[PDB]
């Protein structure tokens, strides 16, 4: 019966998450821990070219006017299901290998990663939703695909002070501040999702509470402040006034794959050691499981080498 | 705790797919509609400015991917919200058997795949769309069908939908990867390894040959690394395709013949159906429920 940690470093890019992880991994031993990093490498040449450059470019052509909603849209939407891939196909082929949850032993292996499918799934298409560039039906499209959420998974997000936040972020992509504070607020509201849920939340029973961040303390948020909050746009609304079904149910979905999640919050307003530190000691309290195999052991640590090996930076 | 029967009635579009059963149907308002404005004709379109050479093969893919995303929603969330309604296999007649218009399948790789032979969408894209398959659940029956060519083209010319063009090429790419599916499926039944036999296309139990399945198709050149070798990430999204086609259930029925004959012969079918427990005493009339609200909104 050996065991797993899993942990999915995710949150506004720009805060100082690889570098963290990084020295996270720096401090253990080569074999006992294996970081599945960003797959700069299927971006910017495998799955297409300069996927990151081409998106960056039409949010600025949209802004400006030289291309409709619906031109900005198109090249959004597929730009992000091309991004997601990797994520994805991680999380396919190790969900065989992970058994049930399980404070315990020392986990015989951690994987470490930077992001969890949901950065690509929900994340970001909701903030392009909030920048103008994506419909809110292409969001829920998006919502419907997200794998079972599998046990154990620990998703760790970040927190930081925007002028802090502009400030780091301002290093060299171009300059956009507006799809700063579009992904801030959709990682906040991410968290206070996932408690909503943990605490009980219907969304079908606050639905009309709508109208106009802890993740795992504090008392259950209201759902103006959750995800729910987003999907109340008109084109999700029927004549009746309430959402088609078909929304209605990828909210069910949203709320499926989101109650099960342990979400942790790690203050990157430190330097690079402080944040270090601080995430190794948030790992104490993360939920480890038993895999399905003996050998998943070795096997997933192979899985996550290569994918380390073939895409990273 | 009752039995589930599941049904998807799948294969490629033209052949003539249009109290204890009920059938969920081809979600057309989502299409025109409630997803987006008229999307089907938005696909066509396209294809067609792509072909006389209007926009570029690269423009033309990010409409393709965008529009495949919105036919496929309704499927995709049909399927995470009866998921976990489905239990392990039982084998009697069944409490409830629900009959689809269309499996996932369709969207996430068929579809995807046949616009791919058109050129209009990227393997890559493809392969994004595999990768995202819900996991095959027990009981996961698919009907796909059979029929000349001809006759194929005759009756999909008496049933263009909404926004369609009659496009021969569209008709051979999407009967190709049908057939190549059936293959792919069998292929993987009988023991087929694709790491194994693919060396078998680059450079030459019984099953098909794997050039005869849809793993042929991933043999492009965008997913592949200098050294001929297929980067590992693609490499995986085909070790998924394999695990959700492997268990599959495919009947094929063929439609070379009357209504009444084909409502007989796919009613035949249904003998060597496999068959679920629901997971809940609920289920059968929330299962149901669902069923018909996706009927009443979506259906044309
Ligand atoms: C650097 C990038 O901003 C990080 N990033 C990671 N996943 C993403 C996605 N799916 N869409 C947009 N940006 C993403
Ligand atoms: C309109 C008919 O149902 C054909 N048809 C069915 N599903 C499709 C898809 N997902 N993409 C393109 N055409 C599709």
């Amino acid at each position: 019966m050996p065991t797993l940690l899993r942990v999915y470093i995710d949150g506004p890019h720009g805060m100082g998450k690889t570098t963290t992880t990084q020295l996270l991994v720096a401090l253990g031993s080569r074999d006992d821990i294996v970081y599945v990093p960003e797959p700069m490498t299927y971006w910017r040449v495998l799955g297409a070219s300069e996927t990151i450059a081409n998106i960056y470019t039409t949010q600025h052509r949209l802004d400006q006017g030289e291309i409709s909603a619906g031109d900005a849209a198109v090249v959004m939407t597929s730009a992000q299901i091309t991004m997601g891939m990797p994520y994805a196909v991680t999380d396919a082929v190790l969900a065989p290998h992970i058994g049930g949850e399980a404070h315990a032993p020392p986990p015989a292996l951690t994987l470490i990663f930077d992001r969890h499918p949901i950065a690509a799934l929900l994340c970001y298409p909701a903030a392009r939703y909030l920048m103008g560039s994506m419909t809110p039906q292409a969001v829920l499209a998006f919502v419907a695909l997200i794998p079972p959420t599998l046990p154990g998974t620990n998703i760790v997000l970040g927190a930081l002070p925007e002028d802090r936040h502009i400030d780091r972020l301002a290093k060299r992509e171009r300059l956009d501040l507006a799809m700063l504070a579009a992904i801030r607020r959709v990682y906040g509201l991410l968290a206070n999702t996932v408690r909503y849920l943990q605490c009980g939340g219907s969304w079908r029973e606050d639905w009309g509470q709508l109208s106009g961040p802890q993740s795992n303390a504090g008392p259950r948020p209201h759902i103006g402040d959750t995800l729910f909050t987003l999907f109340r746009a008109p084109e999700l609304l029927a004549p009746n006034g309430d959402l088609y079904n078909v929304f209605a149910w990828a909210l069910d979905v949203l709320a499926k794959r989101l109650r099960s999640m342990h979400v942790f919050i790690l203050d990157y307003d430190q330097s690079p050691a402080g944040c270090r530190d601080a995430l190794l000691q948030l790992t104490s309290g993360m939920v480890q499981t038993h895999v399905t195999t003996p050998g998943s052991i070795p096997t997933i640590c192979d899985l996550a080498r290569t994918f380390a090996r073939e895409m990273g930076e």
